[PDB]
């Protein structure tokens, strides 16, 4: 029926602007019929907007500290977002937002990107720009997870 893309981040808080740069690119040139939405570093406001659409699926995108190399990309899941977002020692455990939507949306998905620079009045660094570009290009053939690896403490 409907499939939404919830960008999250702040465009001048460093690499944190991951969602905002993706949202700009998708707004300029759509992909995969995603109903792009930009939470604008206050994504809880947009839960109501998402709920009006009762989406079949949702994908959410922001930077996430993963202890990886800058600009590395991973799929994440609400069971693990709860720890991995506060790996920053301060970010809200964004699974709280997913829990307001996963109860009615058919699938809720997250993609994180390893930052290197975070703080107000900083641009995004080149490797995270390249990561956001890679996600943006994937979105027209992403299918379900874009073939991106799933963050799992990189062990088995």
């Amino acid at each position: 029926m409907t499939d939404v893309l919830l960008c999250v981040g702040n465009s001048m808080m460093g690499d944190d602007g991951a969602g905002p740069l993706l949202a700009e690119k998708c707004a300029a040139a759509p992909k995969g019929n995603w109903v792009v939405i930009d939470g604008g570093s206050a994504p809880e406001n947009d839960i109501v907007a998402i709920r009006e659409l009762r989406p079949t699926r949702l994908l959410i995108v922001d930077a996430t500290d993963m202890g990886l190399n800058p600009g590395e990309i991973r799929i994440i899941d609400p069971d693990d977002i709860a720890e991995m977002f506060m790996m920053t020692t301060h970010n809200m455990p964004l699974n709280y937002l997913i829990d307001q939507l996963k109860e009615d949306i058919g699938e809720v998905i997250f993609l994180g990107i390893q930052p290197d620079i975070v703080g107000f009045y900083y641009p995004m660094t080149q490797p995270i720009k390249d990561a956001v570009e890679t996600v943006y290009q994937r979105l027209e053939g992403w299918e379900g997870n874009g073939g991106f690896a799933q963050l799992a403490v990189e062990e088995e």
